[PDB]
């Protein structure tokens, strides 16, 4: 309850056993069912476009959550959330597929690990990435598609669902007409399992 | 003495949680932050980025820290890896922050803690006037990333806009003023505290 | 088995089982001979390609597999694979001959390790590459090879065997891929007496969009 | 002393011995006064200056020494000194006010401890500046001023004292240096009550002919 | 010969190594400096600056020296292993006309030999400040490297060149320049800061640009 979130003993208390409990390297698999990861972007800037080559350099939010039950504790008298270093924690080993920049974190790696067992990690991201940038300079605007997913977990192991202009700077050359998000369970001649991903397709333009 | 100093520090290691917020009994930590410009580097109008170098003034309490200092040092300075530091982002910077001085805090005897780096970062902000007399008005947001009002409360501090600012550059600093705010966003029911700092620049003619 | 792959405390443990077992900095040579390494390349991008300075900065996917047979476990009621993180296992010491940028992995760095002993790391590079970029833009491309083989193991240590397509690869790429080959050599260089093997690549590619009649 | 400067049991045994005593986060403060660290800068290069936005990008030989007599032995007979890793060691948290790239070191990081206490650290560093670039093109040159400090450390704990100009100065450099010259600066700022010490580093360069 | 794939004792050679080794320790024998053999065998020539006289070069560093207490007896055992450089004494060298940090581009492992020989060989890229003039006439330029131990004076240290092979051996063949000859020779110098002498290897190629 949130009249004790400033116990300090009490979030120190729950640091140590988020840490104990903490499987860094196993996925928080479950009810033998997939971990249920949910992905969003909210796009915050549009820095570099490059319509002969197809590339574009993109600030977002990567809105990341999912639940590891274990790490759930009684709130009744206590701190209801905290903030733990990612390195602590199990994170999803999610991957843009058409990035050909590794993310430059912007913000400091912390996740929230709520009561109930939600663990939420949400980033600013900046990226380069290979997408469709034809017609950025029309009025149906150009839309780049960002397809992410978990990379070495199959639709067995993790699932991906979903979790603009909000957050998007008003000070950048373009501006964003819409953001739709979709999901795909895709397999690969190279493994017999499918590999499900969000694909975000970020429709913008230059302005004018 | 150096062996008091190393008393001091393992004292301060014993004691300091460097991933607990040090907020008590009950109030959020109050965090101190204030920018001082050093230097203004890359002004694009077009792309509406900047690149610039200044000094974040960084101070709050943890009294869990403090010692007696009637006859041994008032004050000691402290790698961060050994403090809890406020997760503070610049939510308009568009690269990582490049921290160009040593990662010590100052650790004072009553609790205080002062972090005060140089740092080189690039934002995005409204460049548009640099080149006219009323000059350009560039705003950088900065507050607690994952630590909302009820857990950190932002704060801003106060000389001279200009003290520390470099003759060599190629801009002169009309005006800065820094201002706090509370905003919820949609994503989340708290609200986060973020000290909005105007900086209005412009080239020198 | 296929039905017990979410058995949490069962992935858990048969971590824990190879990470007593793995010995990260030693070559998992079975049964007296050297440690057969699958590569294959699969293009992802062509990013910049430097006609004057023969140079381009490709994407790919290259695809790792080998066996280390003291890793095996028993999967008929536990999990068939788990992911792992390299650090904690020993991965081929790999080098990419011709390449003039440090290798930049742009995916999460955990192999596949399978209950009969296979281990697969196959991550995503970027990396930048001194290649034979001259016919680019004429119909019967370009042809950049890549070497590729393990840098401090030679023959009687570690094997390279290698193993279009345009499966992985950019649609949006200002590039295209006429054909991939890849062999495998054995080659002796005249600063050690013993040889090392290495996969060379060869891609044959062209910029879509070249003048036409 | 020299003749048993080689002998590799007993470098390991000093070895063993300054990693028992260093205390690599604390001021080696002697007698409750202020540690005396050197600083001094030989240019090796100018590699790129511009005009218009008076930034310069250098490389320097930064030669910093000071003392911990805790970490002294008797080498009567064993070695005078051996290299240490600086992440062993204590460290002057040295800044350079009006640099505006974090500082590239191109050399090993070992410092090298003397028996008697000295430790010394010269890295070869190449970083960006920002400076009065003007009169790069005349005769009389331009003054690049360069200061650095301690940056946590006033002058009651850190005290920064100044230790053939060209003898280390490529001469492959688009340019030229006319004079070094190096002043001991003592700062109070409007943030703080305590003064910090500072080595002024006045390069005199300009283009050649 | 027969034994190297044997992994057991591959292990046990690692697990001895460390044992041992002193990765912070010159490894002096007898009272001697350690004697360390350098050469750069040229792999490319990526960028050259006639105007600022800066090299962009990419080069295999061939590095070897002795460590004896590292020595094994390898009659019935391997007679190499490979070693993360991590793990062992790696002298201290230096590029002094070096005007960029040294990209590795191979992974950091080291040979060491039932004998006690230790060989690392990376290949770098790494900038220069050399003279580029020439680089377009047939004579070419004469860009000169000096490598020496950074730390470690000549009681301590020696550098010495290596050992021919072709000076193209490995030289890209796509480089906009091609390499006229590399030279390489011994100094031993004695600074204004220090009493006493630091060796390095002068490594001078003239190159030129194609034509
Ligand atoms: C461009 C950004 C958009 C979101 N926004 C936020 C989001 C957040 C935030 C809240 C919660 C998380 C969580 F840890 F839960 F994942 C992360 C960031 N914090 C702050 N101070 N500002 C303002 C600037
Ligand atoms: C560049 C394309 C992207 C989609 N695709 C893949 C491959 C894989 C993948 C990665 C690694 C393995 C491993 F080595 F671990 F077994 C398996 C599949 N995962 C995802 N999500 N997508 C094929 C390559
Ligand atoms: C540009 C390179 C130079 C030689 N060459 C080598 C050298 C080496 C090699 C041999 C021995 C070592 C040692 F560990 F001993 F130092 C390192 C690399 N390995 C491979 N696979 N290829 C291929 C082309
Ligand atoms: C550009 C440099 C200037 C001095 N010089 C040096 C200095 C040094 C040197 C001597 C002592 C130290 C010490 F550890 F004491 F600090 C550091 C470097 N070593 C070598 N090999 N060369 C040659 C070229
Ligand atoms: C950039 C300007 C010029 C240098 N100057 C300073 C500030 C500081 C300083 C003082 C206190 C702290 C503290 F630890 F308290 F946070 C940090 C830096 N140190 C030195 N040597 N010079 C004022 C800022
Ligand atoms: C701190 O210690 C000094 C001497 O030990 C004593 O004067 C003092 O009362 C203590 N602190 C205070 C004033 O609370
Ligand atoms: C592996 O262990 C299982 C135990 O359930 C058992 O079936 C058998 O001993 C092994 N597998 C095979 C081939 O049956
Ligand atoms: C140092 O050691 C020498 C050699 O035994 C000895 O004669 C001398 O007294 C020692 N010096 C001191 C004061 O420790
Ligand atoms: C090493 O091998 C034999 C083992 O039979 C050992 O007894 C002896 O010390 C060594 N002999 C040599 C030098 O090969």
């Amino acid at each position: 309850d949130y009249k004790d979130d400033d116990d300090k003993l009490d979030r120190a208390d729950i640091l140590y056993n988020i840490r104990q409990t903490s499987r860094p390297d196993v996925i928080p698999t479950q009810r033998d069912r997939p971990v249920a990861v949910s992905v969003s972007l909210k796009f915050i800037n549009i820095l570099e476009v490059n319509e002969i080559t197809n590339e574009v350099d993109v600030v977002f939010w990567q809105q990341t959550t999912w639940s590891d039950r274990t790490l759930a504790w009684n709130s009744s008298h206590s701190p209801d959330q905290v903030s733990v270093p990612i390195s602590s924690l199990w994170v999803p080993d999610l991957a843009a597929y058409n990035a050909i920049s590794k993310p430059e974190v912007l913000t400091p790696q912390l996740a929230r690990v709520v009561s109930d067992g939600e663990v939420l990690y949400m980033p600013s991201i900046r990226q380069r990435f290979s997408c469709d940038v034809s017609g950025v300079d029309t009025e149906s605007g150009a839309t780049c598609r960002i397809k992410i997913g978990s990379w070495t977990h199959h639709s067995r192991e993790i699932s991906v669902d979903p979790t603009d202009s909000e957050y998007f700077s008003q000070y950048s050359r373009f501006e964003i007409l819409d953001v739709t998000q979709k999901k795909n369970s895709v397999t690969y001649s190279c493994c017999p399992e499918a590999y499900e991903d969000v694909e975000v397709s970020l429709n913008f333009r230059k302005k004018g």
